[PDB]
């Protein structure tokens, strides 16, 4: 569709995945963008380790949450990320056991969303890929979402307590949206999924918190 992509359809975007028990969204969401960039860059992915940034990014409380920022500076100054398969999940944090063998990407930095600028995420989206991005995710509303575009007017986009991954953006039924993925499984939402309010006075704080690894 026009004015519209969806980064799912061109290999940018692995499964949804289900972070557990523990806080570790945060740590999803920059494999998320990291495994995008991999496509963009080399023309293919793999499942890059989650586990490997909860245990290893110590500027962040692994299980009790995180930035996406952090995980990008981690992965840039230890000049590597291992791969899902080389560094699993466990759903805990444990010693950092980061081993350069299992190497799979490597990041030059990140750069940041200006704050609160929907346009300007729209963009990132466009000429960049899937997009690290913080919102409210405290609502039952959010929480109990299965089907169309998601909007509640209670939603405090100051409050940014979960972290997410915006991997395309388009219109349904006449309300344009954000593509979410999400990390509760692939039973959460739509197979994972939520389609958020999109140029909606920024529902949620979709843009208040957006960055994207450089690679
Ligand atoms: C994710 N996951 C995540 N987890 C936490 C800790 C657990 C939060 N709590 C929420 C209500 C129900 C059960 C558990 C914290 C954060 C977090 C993320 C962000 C970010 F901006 F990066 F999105 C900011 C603050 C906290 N995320």
């Amino acid at each position: 569709a026009p004015d519209s992509v969806d980064y799912r359809k061109k290999g940018y975007v692995t499964p949804v995945k289900n972070q557990g028990q523990c806080g570790s969204c945060w740590a999803f969401s920059s494999v998320g963008a990291l495994e995008g960039q991999l496509k963009k860059k080399t023309g293919k992915l793999l499942n890059l380790s989650p586990q490997n940034l909860v245990d290893c990014v110590s500027e962040n409380d692994g299980c009790g949450g995180g930035y996406m920022t952090n995980a990008f500076q981690y992965v840039q100054k230890n000049r590597g990320i291992d791969s899902e398969d080389a560094y699993p999940y466990v759903g805990q944090e444990e010693s950092c056991m980061y081993n350069p063998t299992g190497k799979a990407a490597k990041c030059r930095g990140y750069r940041e969303i200006p704050e609160g600028n929907e346009k300007a995420l729209k963009r990132a989206v466009a000429r960049v890929g899937p997009v690290s991005v913080a919102i409210d995710a405290s609502l039952t509303s959010f929480q109990f979402y299965s089907k169309g575009v998601y909007y509640d007017e209670s939603c405090n986009s100051d409050n940014l307590n979960h972290a997410v991954l915006a991997v395309g953006y388009g219109i349904q039924k006449g309300n344009k949206h954000w593509i979410i993925k999400n990390s509760w499984g692939e039973n959460w939402g739509n197979k994972g999924y939520i389609l958020m309010a999109r140029n909606k006075n920024n529902a949620c704080g979709i843009a208040n918190l957006a960055s994207f690894p450089k690679m």
